[PDB]
């Protein structure tokens, strides 16, 4: 069992320089408002944020060492990412296959293009890939051998074959280590793409995703974790995860409340809540910016056009799913960057009400350390590296951190964080209230125990109010 | 009978410094890559880069003379300008009506706006404008008379009568003195301009736009030449060009296969492959904006719109094609400003793959010499001079085509041309395969001689099989 | 090569009893105002309106004999059906592969489903078939083995094997047969379906389809005869046939004009008619109803709905393509099933100006005998004998008919028949003409022949002018 507590999601070098500076950071403001952290990655990585590693056992220099990342354990619970598809060509294992060639003893632990024979045109069109170029790298091996490995990311992120055994060995491998360094909860990055069958869309390849899956989730019981798959596409996904005992994303609320706060419409807010997926991981803000797809169906596509359209002259240039060549459209957009505080006209009422709605829906609420901090759009940030996604990876330095935590809107937000961390109600059972269309009321009853939540959308307002025990009287909650 | 070889689209200014610095670079990377020249108006010209004439019988100065010309003549085919709608003001024909006035021999040579009598504001409504004033320029004679001329574009550039005789003798004087010099393809510009008759669009006017457009043809033929009439407008009209034994510009190429690639969407281009008019002259990027009007009927509106909207961000204003007696409108949309790999995102594999497609396109392909060096949007050249197209016209020295001709994607582009002027399939039959909705297969046949295009926008690859005749084997060409 | 003079469309038992009564029926009132007839087979048939051929060898008695037949020749073209895809399942090839079995002489006659082997269900939902059911049909052989046929059409319709020999003489054969009994014009029925390959849509498979199209036209040009391939989708395919020497169908002109004349609006049709492709058999009404594939991108989609939503009140149940659950919308109506007459509200004006339009746009152009007749929809004929395309297949008496002739309308229609067969222009070369964008200006020139026809859409006025060479004067038609 975790902690059923707010979760800080954060990077390990932007608060402030390290992953000592972070838990500085952490016990000085949050010591008692989060029950753990989801570090992002923090291994030896070439590529995509940290998302490249060459291994999940070593920690990046730059970052600190593991006891920097054991002093959080023992009081948070720790949130690690298993980038279960692919690992570095830097590896050990991919390096020890470009010299010794297919004589290597980890040859089977990658996808051999020329395994598959002839692929039809049709095959191709059907993968599921997001840029526009065929997920096949040619590297170069030591003995002068040209061959192709399968590469749904950036060059440097060779997938892994769940088609041999040795990848379910690796994996197996880095669960226990990085377990016995307290790990509770693996972030399954990019399972999606482990599936690889010609004739699919090699992505959520129904049944063997879920034996996959099965099978990674069980490993993390043995050695004392549970999983968080992240998956980004329609989400009935997320039940079929939620109804194998992982952690499914909440991914669908943060769209669906950026349009139900600034409409001021809670109908399709309500259908959700009272039909949303169990032991879920909500979130508002990701590191990676509001993502489509994973409110189709949630919301009528008239108004995710809505949504796109309003946040469009407030947003970079969005992320977009492949050869879209109509770039105004709910079937083109995959990813809006856009900071969530940004999303909401930068808005304190809109913004705490809607945390407020994030942390009575069932489930652990994540906080990204942007938006715990109130963080704008980085266009300074953007416009150098080149990276779309850094409008939303603000540097802070310790001071920055500490100044933003003064802002009253940050005063709000710790005071909602506190309450849900703490107050017992939570760990019972949800109850939605009934409301008319343009507001919303969230209830918690846990014995003794009742909290109860009521967010008018039109003037975005919020109000909380539960049962001290201590007393027997309903007092409201100064947020 | 033309060379069916790639030809060049270049100006004789723009690389190096004159014809005779365009003539070395040719014989340095393209000696063997083309088979024919179009050389953009190189006449003494006094607007609108170099289309206003004061003679098709001299050489600025500024760019060499007629040696220079031939030169390029005994080894290429030379597509040459005939402005058949309009010559300069400051043309020795011109300025003697100035001087002489009505007196002049050359008088009925001219539009004289004044045969009409009143025109109603319904007949102008008829007429489209190319100039921000309605095409009428009122000029001060010699002897202080006060007179009006029809003006289509910038007011150096006097538009010729094709109700009176003169016109057409001073046409064909053109074309001898022009023939003479060992030009094989004349390039009428702008001859839908030249049919004039009030209560009519002054535009294609039919059946006279054909009559005029065959006589000339008839010199033509009769001076060892074909013809290249640029019209701007629906295809219909380039197939009526193409039935009266005259070259048509594939005009509906470039916005179909920007849309084509940008989309993943092979329908719409399969379907204009299969009918596309026979013996044009297939272009992608031209020394203008890449025209819509071109591709009404071949692409369905909602998918141009699509196609504008996705250009708009990596192209300047757009030329507009408004209307008279409502001179100050926006009108509609005529041509983007945008360099041809700036409007494929400066995707490599991408205008490789439209350069392939056009080149497997029937008839003869022109390289115009931007696209030839994959070159960028100039601002700054924009900027400097005014000329909204200059954007699509950068200058380059002769170091700085050397150094582009080294650029991975220029290289390509030239294996290309090299196939595509060498291998004797092209000579033979066009045969359209069968591909699903996101790809393209074209093939030509000749004998024993066979190559094969596929190529699928998922993901921008090119690939072409060809039978090498003196082995019988088939063989991937490199590019 | 043919008469370019009107041709009949009608059935051999439909108008009066027989061939006989046909004959009586063309000489009393046709006899100079057409130069050719299709007649609809007229061959043993048990299936489809008499396109499952038992032979095309024979007549069925039911309709006459061969003498008949040749009573027409001589003075008439003859258009007659060759359905190159299939012949009855009680031909006399087809039995013999019943008793026999493989063991049958002309078992490589039929494409046996077995061959292909596993068929993925991709390249089952790729089959363009508008029936709901696998175009699979399970037969019992005598001697009680079960196997399976393709079957595009109506279970008595079997398909037949272009990938053997049998197929190539059996049509060889027919063609043969047919030209010696004087036909000139061979209707390719159903061509498109010839071309089997699992993995495409075995549809119009380029480039396989020319290479058997090439074919056809040949043996058929060996015995003194022309093609008429029929294929109903994208117009590409029409100019695909057009450059190949064969008669393409004009499939696009009657929607064009249908909803030209209900919306007063000739863009499209002026369009169209300076690019049409030439060569080709111009229709308004056939036996099958007004066929919509046909004219997409010739008509913006918008457009056609206009025509869908005009003509709905107006026609019986439209014949649907394949799944299309989306009853409204012009991707799901494949045929109207409506009498071109009672599709522009029985106005006299507006069908003869439909009738105008297609005299004069190049090709050869046919009548339907209900069309002739200026038929209405025949709710009689339809709601027995339960053909939805029945309503379009009127029967007349020789009275009936006698009695129509007389009707106003069809004497204008007649007089037009007379002129287009009879005045010599049509023999020349066409001339679009300038007009507004609500009117239509067509002229014909040929020598010293001139004809001239504009037709007001707003109004539904008819005017053709022609230059009378027996007194050299211009004449006004009256019709
Ligand atoms: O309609 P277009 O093609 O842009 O105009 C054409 O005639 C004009 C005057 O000759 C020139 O401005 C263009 O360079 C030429 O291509
Ligand atoms: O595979 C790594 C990529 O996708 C993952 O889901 C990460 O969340 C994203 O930040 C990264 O760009
Ligand atoms: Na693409």
């Amino acid at each position: 069992l975790l902690k059923n507590a707010v979760q800080l999601i954060c990077y390990p070098d932007r608060i402030g320089n390290n992953l000592t500076d972070l838990h500085t950071a952490v016990e000085k403001h949050l010591s008692d408002a989060i029950g753990g952290l989801h570090i992002l990655p923090f291994f030896p990585s070439n590529a995509d944020g940290g998302f490249s590693p060459l291994t999940h056992k070593e920690v990046d220099p730059a970052f600190g060492t593991w006891d920097d990342i054991e002093a959080f354990t023992g009081k948070y619970d720790l949130c690690v990412d298993l980038t279960v598809n692919h690992i570095s060509d830097e590896s050990p294992e991919f390096r020890d296959f470009i010299a010794n060639g297919f004589d290597s003893e980890y040859a089977d632990l990658f996808v051999h293009v020329d395994r598959f024979g002839d692929i039809s045109p049709d095959d191709m069109a059907k993968i599921h890939i997001r840029k526009e170029k065929e997920p096949f790298r040619e590297v170069t091996l030591a003995d002068g051998t040209k061959t192709r490995v399968w590469c749904t990311f950036t060059e440097q992120q060779i997938d892994l074959n769940y088609d041999g055994d040795l990848a379910y060995r690796l994996m197996e491998s880095y669960i226990g280590f990085l377990t016995s360094k307290g790990v509770n909860l693996l972030r399954l990055d990019a399972f999606g793409y482990t599936t690889k069958r010609i004739g699919t869309s090699c992505f959520l390849v129904e049944p063997e995703v879920y034996r996959i899956l099965d099978w990674i989730n069980e490993v993390a019981f043995k050695h004392g974790a549970e999983c968080l798959p992240e998956v980004h596409d329609h989400t009935s996904y997320q039940y079929a995860i939620s109804r194998r005992n992982m952690h499914p994303y909440g991914f669908a609320l943060p769209p669906l409340l950026l349009y139900s706060l600034l409409d001021a419409n809670s109908v399709y807010l309500k259908n959700w809540l009272r039909m949303c997926p169990r032991n879920m991981v909500t979130v508002l803000d990701t590191h990676d910016g509001i993502c489509i797809p994973d409110v189709e169906g949630v919301l009528p596509d008239d108004k995710i056009k809505v949504l796109i359209d309003n946040i469009d002259a407030r947003s970079a240039d969005p992320i977009m799913r492949r050869s879209a060549a109509n770039i105004h459209s709910v079937g083109a957009i995959y990813q809006l960057t856009c900071t969530f505080y940004d999303a909401l006209m930068q808005n304190d009422d809109a913004y705490i009400a809607a945390r407020a709605i994030q942390f009575f829906t069932p489930g652990i609420p994540q906080v990204y350390y942007v938006g715990l901090l109130a963080g704008c759009n980085d266009q300074e940030l953007m416009e150098k590296t080149g990276e779309l996604r850094d409008i939303n990876r603000n540097y802070y330095t310790l001071n920055e951190m500490d100044e933003a935590m003064e802002k009253p809107v940050v005063q709000r937000l710790l005071t909602l964080m506190k309450f849900r961390t703490n107050y017992p109600a939570f760990d019972g059972h949800f109850e939605l209230n009934y409301s008319n269309d343009s507001s919303v009321a969230m209830a918690w009853r846990h014995g003794e125990h009742y909290c109860h939540l009521f967010v008018d959308l039109n003037f975005n307002t919020s109000k909380i109010q539960y049962v001290d025990v201590k007393s027997g009287e309903t007092r409201d909650l100064e947020f």
